[PDB]
């Protein structure tokens, strides 16, 4: 009776998606077989910019979209791709991303034709290059792809490298053939997108945020019984907490077989980490609030206020 398409770019194989089937099983059963939720891995239904046009049109029911992509349609979630933003603790950083501050987020949607009914955490983002990239003056002059966002531009342009936006799809092709240096993505989307075929340098860095948010086209949500409304909304934050164990066992796993792959490994310098946030804040900061304005402001010290009380 309910049906929903929904849509992501990554492989099946990665906790996102096996959290997705897992949530589409719960909803079926606790209502009443109505709610049936179809995910669609792998770019299947287009890339991240068409499905997010497709759910706000309606052609799709639903997407599960990085944030990074997001900040055309909503600028004020743009604010998840500031580098070194989250705290390195998990908890806290869930305290963060469920509680006052998330919400807010999750709210901003309304306003722009999506519904956003939750956040989930997918990861922490890793340096790849062809060229050396153990110090911070490595990265100079090296180009980078980044996901749709003007904010991981100037992320890359506060340490002297450039960064130009590819599809996800598209993204093994262009390492292969050197339209890019390098990317960033959590280790266990590098081993399941086979990028240490094509990337001979890894930085451990987790250096920023992959965030996940659950679109709905808002005419689907709307047309749902509030039980079910409910339902949807409490499945997954109940699946939620066995998807970050998921991910986060996922990037140990990942890194043994990018060693095995042959793939020079390194972590990033305690003297670099504070070299990059503080050289990469104030330009990401800066763009961040260009196109979020006082809105962007606002969120700004949410989050101030509420890392200060968490952290
Ligand atoms: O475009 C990417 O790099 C990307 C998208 C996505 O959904 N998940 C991910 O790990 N990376
Ligand atoms: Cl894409």
């Amino acid at each position: 009776k309910y049906e929903a398409r929904i849509g992501h770019l990554e492989s099946p194989l990665q906790p996102r998606h096996q959290g997705l089937e897992k949530v589409a099983k719960l909803v079926k059963e606790r209502t009443n077989g109505e709610v049936e939720f179809k995910i669609f891995p792998s770019s299947q239904l287009g890339n991240q910019r068409q499905m997010n046009e497709g759910v706000q049109f309606g052609t799709i029911e639903g997407t599960v979209s990085a944030a990074a992509f997001l900040g055309g349609f909503n600028p004020v979630v743009s604010i998840m791709d500031i580098p070194f933003l989250l705290p390195v603790d998990r908890a806290k950083a869930q305290e963060l991303r469920q509680g006052k501050f998330g919400k807010a987020l999750l709210k901003s949607f309304d306003s722009r034709g999506f519904k956003a009914i939750a956040t989930w955490p997918n990861g922490r983002k890793n340096f790849t290059s062809n060229k050396p990239i153990s110090t911070i003056a490595d990265y100079k002059g090296q180009s980078f792809r980044v996901m749709d966002s003007k904010i991981l531009i100037e992320q890359f342009a506060a340490i002297g490298a450039s960064a130009i936006a590819l599809p996800f799809g598209e993204l093994y092709t262009a390492l292969q053939n050197g339209v890019v240096d390098g990317e960033e993505n959590p280790l266990d989307t590098i081993q399941r997108m086979k990028f240490y075929e094509v990337q001979k340098y890894l930085v451990t860095s987790e250096h920023g945020a992959m965030e996940d948010y659950v679109l709905f086209n808002p005419s689907y949500w709307e047309s749902l019984p509030e039980n079910y409304q409910k339902i949807i909304v409490d499945t997954f934050i109940e699946v939620m907490p066995g998807v970050e164990a998921h991910k986060e066992q996922a990037q140990k796993d990942a890194l043994e077989v990018i060693k095995k792959a042959g793939v020079q490994v390194t972590p990033l310098q305690a003297a670099d980490r504070a070299a990059m946030r503080e050289l990469m804040y104030p330009k990401t900061k800066a763009a961040y609030l260009a196109r979020a304005g006082a809105q962007g402001q606002e969120l700004i010290k949410l989050y101030e206020e509420e890392y200060a009380r968490i952290v």
